[PDB]
């Protein structure tokens, strides 16, 4: 909710977690909702049926920034029946064996990236040359997006978090070029992502898959790169890069556990119950909103022994850093693998890679509710 | 002969040096002389034969194409050797560039297509071909090959237009200068990736083989030749495609895209000339004998246009059955990068005609002005409308 310097959790947490699971918070909007912290509350708030999504587009619905965007043609604020039609496509074109036309397009944009770390001047900073850059160069290959554009799409990301009418124009570029992208690509031959879309519409609707389209840009590449810059500074803080360089094996979990511990948020879409819902620490009136912290949930003492402790080697990582139930992560095998290749290329290429400042010197972004450091400087 | 003409058509010189005079001197812009092949026996010949060195064209006193450069004067140029290295490079070449890599590239080609040729869907109309999808399309391929950052694009492309040479200056050594040391950083970065473009094919074959200089000089020639002769030649064959209504041909029965391939590749051979080849001895051509040290040029563009091979040589047929030309060169320097080539040509040409089967010159033929200067002959426009 406040800026915190670093990526240290709000002591809140722990204390909600003891003895306050179900309490009101006040979110930036002004409004309040009810704060699932403990594994178990937000499972429940995730999976249940008697949440609603789409009530949040109601007028009266409290709000967590103030403004608007709040698109009702948007994956995140549709129920049952549409929102399954929609990701019932989604199913049907990120086919967990449909990625094997794309792993090679992820390995490709890291080893070109990594190429230009390792000649780059040193000290580099690792966020500005690999972890920005790798996410949204991904999903524009993906999309057919000249390269040219990249810069484009990351600006109009950057501003839909900037004063509402800068963000409606903005919004109002991505949707254009995205129409015209579609209009221009409809027709030839094509076998990528953007592909695959349209031809869903020949159980989307027009207006659907350009929203679908755009947030598709969006979401796979400002939370990777969040999760990525985090996941390495912790892996440079506390010596664990060097595990992974030693053991590559140990990928995968490391690649779970930066999941677990660096979920970029600390905040949640609001969960609408539509009735009385019993969690397994309280009742939640119907009417009455609740925001899933997945962050909390995962440095749940329940669930996850020790913590607050960073561990690649850990085992037992049942996080919600996807999320959970019918809203889970449309690019959960994309974005894991994303990150997999990442530390795979990065610790290959640059095994003696190492924090070039003191952790207590890197500063992180002010607001816009997602977590990251500005800069990572590493040399090697 | 080099000299500036408004369009493609060939110096008219072609047909009288085939009619009577197959091996006669000819000046070039450096102010030397060659013998100039013309006719397809003799240039075939001259291509195939043992008998000829590219290398003793390295020699001081021999003869030159351009007035002062670098990188055509190159020792380490794949163009400028001689068996055994020659043959030790290209058995390397063989195994990057083989059938099998090729379809496992292909996608990559197709998307690249893809991405533009939508984007000249979109385009403002009239649309120049030539920016928007001819020129972009090969050097993005290149370029996607060879690991290089997108941003990195326009500056690859302004290098290899001045090394092909008026724009001519001591320039053309500065560029080589530039493209050789960024190219081996990109190196440097790309050793110990583990990556599997063609850019890394070719540093696993140096690693226990190819040369330092080698591998540096071979990336660049691919990249340079992988982009300016498709470009041109794509370009030259889409207005020849639209000028004659055979665009429309191919998309009612796109089955004749392959002879079409061939037929632009025949019709829009992009030189006038060809690189020297020096005879070790004196050679019998079929039209004649040449002396030992006595330089011929082969122009591969004036075979391609003998009647005693090719039918109303001077017509463009893309549905002409297989009747080799000489485009790709022959013998041992065969272009090394055929394959990929004939399939970007195929692709951009059943990708064009499936998304604008109504596509249309936006002005007159002779409207459209052509490069001047360089080796290659190219049109700098080609507006489109549908
Ligand atoms: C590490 C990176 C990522 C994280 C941490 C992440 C996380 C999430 C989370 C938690 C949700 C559910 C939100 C909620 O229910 O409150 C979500 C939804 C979504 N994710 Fe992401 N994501 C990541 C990468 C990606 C990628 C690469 C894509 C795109 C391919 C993507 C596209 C989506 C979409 C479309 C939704 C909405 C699905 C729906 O509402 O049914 N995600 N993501
Ligand atoms: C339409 C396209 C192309 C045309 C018209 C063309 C033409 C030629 C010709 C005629 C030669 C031989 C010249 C001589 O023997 O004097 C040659 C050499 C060569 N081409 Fe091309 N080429 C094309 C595309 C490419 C591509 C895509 C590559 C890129 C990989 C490539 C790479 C090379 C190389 C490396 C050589 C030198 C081989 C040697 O000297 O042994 N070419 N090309
Ligand atoms: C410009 C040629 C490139 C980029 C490559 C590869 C293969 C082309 C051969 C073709 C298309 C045949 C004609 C070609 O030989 C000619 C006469 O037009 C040219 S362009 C001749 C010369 N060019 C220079 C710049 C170089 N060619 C070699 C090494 S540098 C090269 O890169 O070939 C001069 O040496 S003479």
């Amino acid at each position: 909710f406040t800026p915190r310097p670093d990526g240290s959790p709000p002591p809140e947490f722990a204390e909600r977690r003891a003895g306050a699971p179900l309490a009101p918070v006040t979110m930036p909007s002004g409004d309040e909702a009810t704060l699932a912290v403990r594994y178990a509350d937000v499972h429940e708030v995730l999976t249940s049926p008697d949440f609603s999504r789409a009530a949040l587009l109601a007028p009266e619905a409290p709000r967590i920034l103030p403004g608007e965007e709040e698109d009702p043609n948007a994956l995140t604020n549709m129920d049952p029946p549409r929102h399954t039609r929609i990701r019932r496509v989604l199913a049907g074109i990120f086919s967990p064996r449909h990625v094997k036309e794309w792993h090679p397009r992820v390995a490709a944009m890291t080893d070109e990236l990594v190429g230009a770390v390792a000649t780059g001047e040193r000290p580099v900073d690792l966020v500005e040359t690999f972890t920005l850059p790798l996410p949204i160069q991904i999903m524009c290959e993906l999309m057919g997006v000249p390269a040219a554009d990249r810069r484009k799409f990351q600006l109009w990301t950057d501003m839909i978090i900037f004063t509402a009418e800068e963000r409606i124009g903005a919004a109002g570029e991505f949707t254009g070029y995205v129409s015209e992208l579609i209009e221009g690509r409809r027709g030839t031959g094509g076998d990528a992502l953007i592909d695959a879309l349209i031809e869903a519409h020949e159980r989307l609707s027009e207006a659907e898959l350009v929203h679908l389209t755009v947030m598709l840009i969006m979401a796979g590449y400002e939370t990777t790169a969040g999760v990525l810059a985090r996941g390495l500074l912790t892996l440079l803080t506390t010596g664990q890069y060097r595990t992974l360089v030693e053991e590559p094996a140990v990928i995968p979990t490391a690649v779970e556990e930066i999941l677990r511990y660096e979920a970029p948020s600390d905040g949640g879409l609001l969960r609408m119950p539509t009735k009385d819902v019993r969690l397994p620490s309280g009742v939640v009136g119907e009417g009455q909103a609740v925001m899933p912290s997945m962050a909390a949930a995962n440095r749940d003492p329940e669930v996850f022994t020790d913590p607050e402790t960073f561990d690649v080697r850990r085992a037992k990582c049942p996080h919600l850093t996807f999320g959970q139930g019918a809203h889970y992560c449309a690019g959960a095998n994309l974005a894991r693998h994303e990150l997999q290749v990442a530390l795979e290329t990065l610790t290959r290429r640059l095994p003696d890679l190492r924090l070039a400042v003191e952790p207590t010197e890197i500063e992180w972004r002010k607001g816009l509710l997602l977590r990251g450091p500005l800069t990572v400087p590493v040399t090697w």
